[PDB]
């Protein structure tokens, strides 16, 4: 009696696989729920060296590759969550995010957690909506 | 001038009541926002004994009962958040989640928080979409 | 080949500006993703004095002003996340939330984080849906 | 990739059996396309006696039963077409029609055709939208 | 449980008053069903003089005012039906019609009926969709 | 503020060129309004010989090519209108029609008009909905 909505798992070899029985992202109707991305190199399965700035760059690259696999780019992001091992890294992570966001300004929440998977210093979750968007 | 979308509070006696002025879940349009579930026994109002594995089983059972009250099951879950008191319990919680998920693979984020309500070792939030889904 | 959905940035001078390259909220289709709000006075750019109860009041006022800028009020909220510097403040924050929620009962998650931006004791994120709603 | 929309054939034995390769109505998404109804008795398939006024009443009754089978009533109708064998019957058929469409009057077109199946004096087609509808 | 769709009667004094139990148009969700319009002067309710060409212009003007009341213009029309008293007028009415539907031409059907209300020579019905529409 | 719905003109050289200011079909959101088709050969624009049965086959073939251009087939049709030059041809045209609409029969109206363009014996209009449709 109701319409059947499209639900698609998004998969790309250009981002790491999720840790656990999870997908990199799920598109449902037009909304894309992207799993939290760490600064993990898809080729090594481990964090990139060099600390939070390098990890933020890698995490955002990983998000970007998942967005591309769903026909999207950073302009489609509507909400991000920035999870930090150290609140004092917030500015530095925001400076990296400003380099990837294609001038988009999604809503966001940010906070320091007690620990991230793989000893990460940053993890970014995102929600996007498939275009076209006004 | 715009359509009136369906918004329904989901309530079931087979899951604990939310802590505070919150509902167990809200269905709006076709999206179900499920409150974070702890390993609380609906009959005792307290955590089940035995630690994080037992609590994860109870939390997932609680999610399952809320999904059922909304006409859904684990195949409808599109995003989960796994909140942990100890990051080292992530694998063990993922092994329990693999027992309940009906082979679904939602998007996910996971991290260790400083503390959960009721001294919980695990809390799981979920977003589902009411079917049919492709 | 697909409809173009409305995406609008919500901005109001009656709430503080977001910290970083983010918007106060984004409306997309009918869903409003509200950035996490701290107990920051829009006039000072700093936390209000007096502790978590005062900060919770200010954070909720800030959410309320963002909702109003999107044509909504607290009855439109469907999911909240209550982030705390101290889990022991959960009841006190819930008592403030009960004063602002216009009897709405959204789904919710709550937990203690390691740290919030600006040394906040509380941060509240929300998802709302633009009415009319049944 | 696009959502799969609901498409259902509406069928009720309380409206006449088919006289051609046509469904009584088709619901698709929320819109209901109702076949043109004649003033035919549902049990026998024969036109009711009494001319255009009685045929109009029966045709509208038949539409009503099709609407009911789709979980609707006459308030769900948004467009009708009134096909007349004689334009002179315009006022008389309108008087019957107003008794069924008592509020939120549908959009309509009315005109005289050269002939209707079975020698009918009136045929009425309609489009409805499945509720809830907020007026 | 289903969403409650918007259904609104469209009414403007800039188009003729009703000659039957019909709304000028009904907007439902985003689709606008427009009643068949004759070449009737809105103030008097009398057909305009001059035959089919003038009646067509007036009928289209009336449609235009109904569209305007629904926040639309002729570019929102997606389907029309041109009902003629005389098939020979097909080309002449098409020449008038093309002056109003200047782009994104609607789908249409055109044919001769036996008679129209008020002795009209042309009646035009339409379906439109409320914008924004992305062509 | 409202979403911008897709509106596209459907056009195929495998169906006849226009005889008036009309699109072969208009897709809007998911609904396809198909212009009335005559039994016209697409290459020449001339009616096919053989009378109503052959004209019906050709008109339905033309609809089929328009549907194909919109990524649809006859199972996407939800409503048709069969306009006849002679009501006596009702049964014969229905026999042809059933060969194209072999399942999920559309809602329909059928009746005799006074005349069709080009002296046609039959004209068929349709509404379809772009799939996927779940019956």
């Amino acid at each position: 009696h109701m319409s059947s909505l499209v639900r698609r798992i998004i998969s790309t070899a250009k981002a790491p696989a999720a840790i656990g029985p999870y997908s990199q992202a799920v598109l449902v109707d037009r909304t894309i729920y992207i799993s939290g991305q760490l600064g993990m190199d898809p080729a090594s399965g481990q964090l990139v060296p060099g600390g939070v700035v390098e990890e933020a760059k890698q995490a955002l690259t990983n998000i970007g590759e998942i967005l591309k696999a769903a026909g999207c780019d950073f302009t489609n992001v509507v909400k991000a969550t920035v999870l930090l091992a150290d609140i004092n890294d917030f500015s530095a992570v925001n400076d990296v995010y400003k380099q990837y966001f294609q001038s988009s300004f999604p809503a966001a929440a940010a906070y320091q957690v007690a620990a991230l998977p793989k000893g990460g210093r940053v993890e970014i979750e995102a929600i996007a909506v498939q275009g076209p968007l006004t």
